[PDB]
């Protein structure tokens, strides 16, 4: 494999972290390739689902938690810290809060949460690599809670890093808000990729085609798709009582991405850098509730 960037996997991996039996799992945790019944049995559907009062409660309770263990990772973020020591801290946390942690076997995704470094765009998964100062990270956090998954990431500087990552990241974020403020009912899925593009061109950089926002609740990926790039053609119409996120991934060079042989860690095919932002949105009347805001600070971690 030729790799893209700088950037390297540091192996071995630590064993996977069990979960103790009285956390409730969901469906995937324990199939040996990690699939998950419940959303191979929708794939290919368009329907969304309208979330009931109790569903709601569900997931402003799963997205809540969710924000608190990002802003357990948030706290780590420094220089000589491993992507793993974030993991296993992450992954405690996780447990303190009865719940389980999402990506864990995840299609035998083997850690319980995404830490993806500088040229990584996604997925990437927690290893012995101490993060460097001008790095930026974004942990990617998912927990599930009886039934319900909530989904959240951030993306950090490690230290001092240089004007480029300040206007990458600061860029991801505004696309990210800027999307999130038109959510309301009647506006189709597909325009929330006409708005993040037109925020990263005016500013030089490209979207991520591979990856997409998501429907979440009962699954963790579920109708809709949400592409983040112009003149996509997702299907669906907004209205209360959806569920889904929004999760742009922007790129100081080309849009385009591979995945290394771990088939998990994505990363722009020039190797240049990606950042990312992801919250789960609940859809209202006024508009949308930010399920995985912070409810104590007003700005994001970078920022702060
Ligand atoms: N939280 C994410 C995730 C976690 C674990 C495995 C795959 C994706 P994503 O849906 O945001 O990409
Ligand atoms: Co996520
Ligand atoms: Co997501
Ligand atoms: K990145």
């Amino acid at each position: 494999y030729r790799y893209t960037g700088k950037l390297r996997p540091h192996y071995p991996l630590m064993p996977t972290r069990p979960v103790p039996s009285y956390i409730q799992r969901p469906d995937y945790a324990d199939h040996p390739l990690g699939m998950s019944e419940s959303e191979q049995a929708l794939k290919g559907t368009s329907q969304i689902k309208l979330l009931s009062s109790e569903d709601i409660e569900g997931m402003r309770l799963v997205c809540r938690l969710a924000r608190e263990v990002l802003d357990v990772a948030a706290g780590m973020i420094k220089p000589g810290v491993t992507t793993e020591e974030i993991d296993h801290a992450v992954h405690l946390a996780c447990i303190a809060r009865n719940c389980y942690p999402s990506p864990l076997n995840y299609y035998n995704f083997p850690k319980s949460c995404c830490t993806s470094v500088n040229e990584v765009i996604c997925h990437g998964i927690p290893d012995r690599r101490p993060l460097q100062e001008g790095d930026i990270v974004n942990v990617d956090i998912t927990l599930y809670r009886n039934g319900y998954h909530g989904d959240l990431n951030e993306t950090f500087f490690v230290g001092e890093v240089d004007d480029g990552a300040r206007k990458l990241v600061q860029t991801t974020y505004e696309c990210l808000m800027q999307a999130i403020d038109a959510v309301k009912p009647g506006v189709r899925y597909r325009e929330l990729g006409n708005i993040i593009q037109k925020h990263a061109q005016a500013n030089g950089f490209s979207v991520v085609r591979s990856y997409c926002g998501h429907g979440i609740h009962k699954l963790m990926h579920t109708a809709p798709n949400v592409p983040h790039y112009a003149k996509n053609k997702a299907v669906g119409v907004m209205k209360s009582g959806h569920v889904f996120t929004i999760e742009p991934m922007i790129c100081e060079g080309g849009w385009q991405d591979e995945t290394w042989p771990d088939g998990w860690t994505a990363v722009t095919r020039d190797g240049k850098r990606s950042a990312q932002f992801e919250h789960t949105l609940l859809v209202t009347d006024t508009g949308c509730e930010i399920l995985t805001r912070r409810l104590d600070s007003a700005r994001p971690h970078f920022m702060s």
